[PDB]
């Protein structure tokens, strides 16, 4: 179906920069409830969001290895004869964020959320849409933890990412990817946490239900590969959970012991639900169809009027969808009733609200579906206490 | 050369979630489709090359003397028949080999051109398909050139010019560059030389001395390439082209020639070569790059005839089967709509010729040409017009 | 009446134990599949079809909506993607439903004809393999034709109308048979009758009441069927060319159009239909028919020209480039060999035309024609043997 074509006006590209999104308004409407969420989430589950810088000096670079493995799809340039880059990744910059002031063991786990902009090169020919793009935002956050809270946290993790995807829909599948041969941790480490992170899986999967890819891991962490699947059934990376000893050994991160005197390293995970923002509006703008559901459609609500009559009363029942907190748009025209409600099924809202004389003079809309169905005459009360409840409550169409 | 992109993608191709990453082409897609291979036909026969047809599964010890076996499996699809590994074909590049291996052949007969345009296969995920730019399913206009080791420098000057000549037709701009030895490699020290040396007299030669770039230590483990990149109207980048060398693969399978008497048979050199890369690659290039507005010769709608009046309905049709007869894709619009509508309408489509006809026309016989920018050309005969949409087309004469 | 005739003859193409059941075809051998595939193209844009191209792996899901996984999946080659079941695809007619169903079409439209040239893969066991007669892959000259009801007796007589005109081509002679309803039949009885009877009517109209004979009850479960036999010059009888109708391949895939200009919707009929039968097929039929002496048109051999003296081998070039740039397959024999052994030799590799060139063509921009049948021609200007080869093929002229 297109995630580009469906452009009618969520997004587009420009030659000037590609692989960089314009969101028009609509388009944003849908990213920005994304982020919403998101966030909601992130405050009810004991993470902070932070703000972090988006160009560096290479010796950050240097320092996370990102020098090595990852320069040729950055962006570098020069400043002041010293070499800089713009951020791939915010992994980072959280590391510095935690090593601002000493930290307990008390004090585990932190979690940082960084939505920041990031940049990796691509070439042009390469691009496009928003499943390849140069730039995007990622629903990033990097947590630091003791080692033995890493079964907990992971756990955690996986409902807070099962909620969301529930949400619309998604599954997904989780397999556990085991130390590889090049690999750079204690044996001790991987094996606690390799452990726990089976633990983690059997409580949440069960003990029989996951494959183990042996050898998989990063050379820096254990990790479990989660893979989701769309409703056409195609497959995509869009989560992770991957731990990372190395990076707290680089920036020489620490938390103080109880008794101590002494210290020990934190746990890195890197982990991600959306994977990037404008990924996952791909997905979604596929796995709907772009009919999207009423919650984080950014049509929710058309007025159309049945004549010239009535169209300041319409004004008003505008007025009060936009004061809900709504998005809605009304018709207007001298159109064909008939041919308004066409069209705005054809615009994907979720609902179109036909106002004569009838519900002028009783103030009340009349509701027609999407899909066609007629609901109810109701009153303008009735149907904005309709609306928050499946703003509310996230429903679905099916 | 400033616009917004139009990705994928125009309606004429798509992809359905029973196939995700195989094309489906439209009518008017399939005739670009078929177009391109026409004109790389054209140019084969004219050059030297012989198209050739090859299988398109085999079993798995074709792929393990290949080294896709070692290198590829992860991309390939692999299943089993009769409790026997096979695997759908990734590259032609081997089963090329097995015809240059089916008759004892001599160095008069080099080089051996062989093009092949068979239908490819590499595994990729579901999510991560979008467009012709990631595909599983493709076409290349791949043509292997088995040479002697002093043909190089002909040969790949031969490639250059064919390459240029097809990008020229497109308007299609070229970077070339040097790729050498890398650390870990192959071959014997002197084949790397010798062909390093003959490449860069090639790139002297057609480029200039000094005014190419070289890659030291870019190549491929298995020979010297030279690495093209390709820019579009949009000032985009592409791997479409290439000149890639090898040595292992006539090794891996056992290649001969004769050499002048009987002393000795010598390995052939292998050139794995390129020029639209893929048709699906080049296709969704060329839908950019001309901003879905074709040149006359290649476009899916070349000309539509437009009717002002039911009067001069039959002397379209009339036309419009004129027009078909003389090759052309044509179409009309027979509808009542007010003319304007008609006009802009198929410009929209871009339609590269509009042909207005009214009474004036029927009874002059002749036709009112608009083009696709709006142009009025004027009325004109069809006799004339005719010839007139033959010589653009002769000649791949791009707009304006 | 002699020996034949199959596989052995070459050069053409061979098979491998890499990949049985698969052809390798030659150069010579790719320059017939090639014409053959033209010529057929030619025919399909003055017929109103339109060829596509399609996807060659699929989803299980597919198959299992068309009947081909109950009916079909042991001859099928059946493979894992990010673990659901793919296969292969044995039958394009699948894939132009999905097709057909891009977009709603409308009484205006009917017919639809959309051909496939697409690649096919059948899974035989691998000790029945052998030849062109019985292989793993293949290329139908598919098309799957799409109408209204009412439109099958004009449709099918289009049909029998191209179809005798390829046959008559090659000189194959052809009988028809319809094959009617089966006890076991799927369709509303109404329209099994009204294509019967429309069946009938075209082998009537096309044939006559006397040329064609019935079998009662074995038509397809979902469709009635013409059987088309053809006979070769050896009479040999093949089954090349079929006219097979669907009931059930539109129900399945949801297929419509619209009939009116109102809100009402019908199922199209399909019609699964072909020539060749596939060209691989084909080409060993051919073969045997003409045994391996093909007509001028379609030969891969075309001219052989032969040299009297070293004095004159320039010449000779210069006539073969001049024959190669006219468009022929040719080949010159510039060996010190006497000149009645080059000709004997010409004609035994099955060369239509042999040119023998010597002090006077060359002082008179000539050539001496001998045919492949010996037979002596006699002196003719390079220009008027190019204008003379250039009729036989335009007119794809037997040799008699
Ligand atoms: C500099 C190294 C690059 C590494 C070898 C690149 C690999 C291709 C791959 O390991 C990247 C990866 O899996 O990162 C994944 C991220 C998480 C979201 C998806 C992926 C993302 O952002 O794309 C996690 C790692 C972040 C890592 C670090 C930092 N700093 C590492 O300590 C450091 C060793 C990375
Ligand atoms: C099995 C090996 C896989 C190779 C190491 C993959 C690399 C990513 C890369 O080297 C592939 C490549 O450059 O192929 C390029 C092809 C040419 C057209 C574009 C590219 C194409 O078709 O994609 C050509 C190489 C074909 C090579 C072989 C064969 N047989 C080699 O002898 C064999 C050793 C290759
Ligand atoms: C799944 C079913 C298999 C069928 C019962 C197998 C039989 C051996 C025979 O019926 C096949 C046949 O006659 O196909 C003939 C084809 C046409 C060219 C030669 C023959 C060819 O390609 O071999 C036509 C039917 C294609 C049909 C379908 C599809 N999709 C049907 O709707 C579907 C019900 C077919
Ligand atoms: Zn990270
Ligand atoms: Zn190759
Ligand atoms: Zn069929």
């Amino acid at each position: 179906h297109r995630r580009l074509g469906v452009s009618e006006e969520l997004f587009f590209f420009h030659s000037l920069s590609p692989g960089s999104g314009f969101w028009l308004p609509h388009g944003s409407a849908i990213y920005f409830k994304l982020l919403k969420f998101i966030r909601e989430q992130y405050r009810a589950r004991g993470y902070t969001e932070v703000i972090t810088p988006n160009i560096f000096n290479m010796e950050l670079w240097n320092i996370s290895g990102h020098a090595k493995h990852y320069k040729e799809n950055m962006f570098v340039f020069d400043v002041e004869g010293q070499e800089y880059a713009l951020k791939p990744m915010n992994c980072p910059a959280a590391s510095l964020m935690f090593d601002f002031r000493q930290r307990s063991y008390r004090e585990l786990p932190i979690r940082y959320a960084d939505c920041g902009v990031l940049h990796r090169n691509e070439l042009s020919g390469a691009l496009t849409g928003l499943t390849r793009v140069r730039r995007f935002q990622q629903d990033d956050a990097h947590i630091f933890c003791r080692d033995d809270q890493i079964k907990k946290e992971v756990l955690d993790f996986l409902s807070f990412m099962k909620y969301v995807y529930d949400v619309f829909g998604i599954e997904f599948n989780l397999e556990l990817s085991t130390r590889p041969e090049k690999a750079m941790g204690e044996l001790e480490q991987w094996e606690r946490a390799e452990s726990q992170l089976a633990e983690a899986l059997d409580e949440f999967v069960g003990a029989g239900k996951w494959v183990v890819n042996p050898g998989d891991g990063a050379f820096y962490g254990p990790k479990i590969d989660i893979m989701i699947t769309d409703a056409l059934k195609r497959q995509h990376q869009c989560a992770t959970v991957q731990l990372d000893f190395q990076l707290p050994i680089r920036f020489n991160l620490k938390y103080r012991t109880d008794d101590a005197d002494n210290f020990k390293r934190p746990v890195i995970i890197h982990r991600a639900i959306y994977g990037s923002l404008e990924r996952f509006v791909a997905v979604l703008v596929e796995h709907y169809a772009g009919k999207f559901p009423f919650w984080l459609s950014p049509r929710q609500v058309l007025i159309v009027t049945v004549g010239a009559a009535f169209v300041d009363y319409g004004y008003e029942v505008k007025d009060a969808m936009f004061r809900a907190g709504f998005d809605v748009d009304i018709d207007d025209t001298g159109k064909t009733l008939n041919k308004k409600i066409r069209e705005g099924q054809m615009a994907h809202y979720n609902f179109i609200l036909v106002v004569g004389a009838h519900e002028k003079e009783t103030r009340s809309v009349n509701i027609r579906t999407r899909d066609n169905k007629v609901t109810g005459t109701k009153t303008l009360e009735e149907a904005i206490a309709m609306f928050k409840e499946l703003e509310e409550t996230k429903a679905a169409d099916e």
